[PDB]
């Protein structure tokens, strides 16, 4: 059994399972609009680890939530403790990529007593919003949700064009990415193929953390976290991380390549394998 | 030579009942109550307000509006969007909210939020929300998750009198009159086997994962742009709290006191008719 | 002090709504409207009914009841669960049903598969449904399946005018009466933008994918096994299928001719009375 | 590049779990697998049936397609719909089935009621449901609300080893091979606290509130145009019977019994390619 799709009290989520059941309990937590093929490369490379690696909530093959809920980044890591739940895990690792990175950091920080380590890949903190600004930002987050109704979903009459529309997506990835992503994120429409998505993951969140609330999240994590940073990805590139990451204990990995670098190509993947496997034999 | 008093709204994600008050031209209104209440909060103090097309709205999970779908949340934001999917399922562009408790928190940040949409706000014995900051914010979404996990079907409390179910509701909140309760018990009682329980949602229980922080709170309510009239219960706790008193006299806002308690409005006749004094004051100009 | 009228009933798929009549230690009975009414079919009928416990249950996609979730069906038996539920969630082992055209069709349907819970039927101007033999039977399925696959593009009428939405009731159906077209209309309308429309189910249309053949429908009505009374309009059910005469005169039931159209129990409080002495004494045995 | 081989289908009402076979510009095949099976059913099977574009289908409730919403059934016609809008999501306007006992029961309804929608049946093992006559409708329809009052009760069993589920797969209703229960149990078994559960909805337990009768069955079964091949297991109680007997000569279906049990085309791989022999003949013709 390598495909299972789990069953939550409010919503059943798809996952894929790699290693060794007695491995080392692993839950790996791609990025917005990815799946769980984000892993693909890297997973088979971590050996000796027991990696779930999830859908999120409407991505890839898992469900969609039911009509009114949101897509809020909390939201997702109470969906993740749940899927431990399922498997009976009291205490188990995160391998984290961008999005996925930024909710792992979340759980870490509010549920020390479940997180082992952290295996973070090009992700840390959300995007914050300050105080001034948030009644602003709520009347965004409320007049989008009045527009969501009407709301696009593209449509490609054949594979690699669906394929060429994800290369010059939100980030750059190499074709081959492209095409594992498409593996688990297509799905067929009178007239080809969709991107399989919801509507709502464009919503604008009612209440972003301050940048204070990111800094106690960070800082409230008391597990060993192996960050890997890409030269090309924009997050190495921030002078403003630098200078955070910095004054944290975790330990940083530059590697070249851009933001999907686990997943552009072998060679990223063993990269950020090798770094990762050290890691987890600690 | 009859008219529709009681209705259900369409939503796109729920749907909400509501009493309808007032003529079909009057000022457009909508009422909300305070948290595990319903709209017959407004029943002696919407009928007293004339002039105004008051919609007396059940927040979700309250009185006889729809329980949120598996895996929603209830919070004050929530909420807020409810009340302007509502105002855009009656056609109303612009329109006034009359607030108790909760409501009227969540009146300040659907008028601070999009003041173009709030013609002004009438509110009772409430204004901004309980706040946390940022260095608890972790311990807090720990202690959120961990409710949810812990969260469980179980039997509500079943009353086989019903003036028992009236007496359990005075035990509760602070201090409310029979009157006050056993209105509240004609849209907020369901028939279970054996008799009666107070309808409501077991995650109206859980805590928010995330807290507006005392700077957040401060900013919506220094974003009210629309005439505001705040009454205060004088034997509740905000006319008494001098936090509150501060705050206040840096705003803008109308203020009065009058005596009863939290549910003032509710109690009596006498308590409904001096609010409805301020109100109708307040409206008429 | 003051009693609960008005409730939400917590099925285990489903929420419905009831309006409760008489006393709380009466003769235990829901009562079932006809298709695209809702609970205020009862509103003369009802309070005549003295000593009767009465659950005038709004059926789903009906009244202020829940729509049914994505998917489900509306066909006959799906009521029929329904309504068991309802007296599973008020703690009644055995009950009486009172039923209206299609409400009297599910009564029957009930009292014929579960006997041990249906102590008496009160019907009024209802029996069996339409029925279908084998022979058309794939090519109804067939029909069922296209409407099924053209559903999406329904909508409901919006009237500007309250008025408007009445005298569309009227004219709907069979003729009714204005007061009972008032009456319904309290119950069965929702505000949209720029008006009202008839609460509904686009699902409510569809055609049955398997009707019942015309010896399931008799089975049905042969299978009831307590006292049943039945109600005869002169302008109503008979008068359009006198077909109908030879079968009353093979069935046990008590028949009760009377005055009016289909809908006499509410058009007018003639009817109302008329109908309220048959039952009252029925239901004293 | 890389092919997509497992795949979503979005219905207005459900989701469902889908895994492609074959050239994509094939033959267009839905196939449909047997009560509380999956589309593993055809792993061996649909690979060997070259030029076809074979979907194999979870039905709605089994493998990895979504749970029916609250208070919806599963009933026969109720696939044959969710079938019907497979082939719309796909833009398929003709197609053919190749169904597996209930899979092929809701194919010939399918054929039947649409015989403009369906080019070919391969129909493996399965024709026709039971039937019930309308004698005995009452005390089923009867049988079939006492089932959704118990359903409550019920907790689905939880085996601590992956292989006491997969042999927990063999024993009860069928004969079938372990290789069999293992491919089945790849797509059917979850993680549970406690080790792994089948993942069928509870509710596929429930008996059908009103069966087809022997004339619906029949009407069906001759109201199909399309070329038909359906294979019968020697080891089978389809073939077995006098009275099924009789009913296949006098009906236009090319007809085969081929030694194996009830799962043949999964049982082994000597079933899988003596199945293929037949049906990629023909659907060379």
């Amino acid at each position: 059994v390598e495909e299972v799709r789990i069953s939550l009290p409010h919503i059943e989520l798809a996952a894929h399972l790699f290693g060794p059941p007695d491995g080392k309990p692993v839950i790996a937590l791609h990025g917005w609009l990815d799946n769980a093929m984000s892993f693909s490369r890297l997973a088979p490379k971590l050996a000796g680890l027991r990696i779930v690696a999830l859908d999120f909530a409407g991505h890839g093959h898992s469900a969609h939530r039911a009509e009114g809920a949101s897509y809020l980044l909390w939201d997702y890591a109470l969906d993740v403790l749940m899927v431990a739940e399922q498997l009976g895990w009291e205490r188990f690792s995160l391998l984290g990529h961008s999005m996925g990175a930024i909710v792992s950091v979340l759980l870490a920080g509010a549920l020390p007593e479940r997180i082992e380590r952290l295996a973070l890949i090009d992700g840390l903190i959300p995007y914050t919003g300050e105080a001034d600004k948030a009644p602003q930002k709520l009347g965004e987050a409320l007049k989008a949700q009045l527009a969501l109704r009407h709301k696009r979903k593209p449509v490609y009459a054949e594979l690699e064009k669906a394929v060429e529309a994800r290369m010059r997506g939100v980030g750059e990835i190499s074709r081959e990415a492209a095409e594992l992503l498409a593996q688990r994120g297509l799905e067929p429409v009178p007239g080809g193929y969709t991107w399989r998505t919801d509507a709502r993951l464009t919503l604008p969140s009612p209440l972003r953390l301050t940048q204070a609330h990111a800094l106690n999240f960070v800082r409230s994590v008391e597990c060993p976290v192996s960050l890997v940073l890409a030269e090309q990805g924009m997050l190495a590139v921030e002078p403003r991380m630098r200078a955070l990451l910095e004054t944290l204990p975790f330990e940083r990995h530059h590697l070249p390549g851009g933001h999907h670098l686990h997943l552009d190509d072998e060679a990223g993947a063993q990269a950020v394998a090798r770094v990762f496997a050290a890691f987890f034999a600690r």
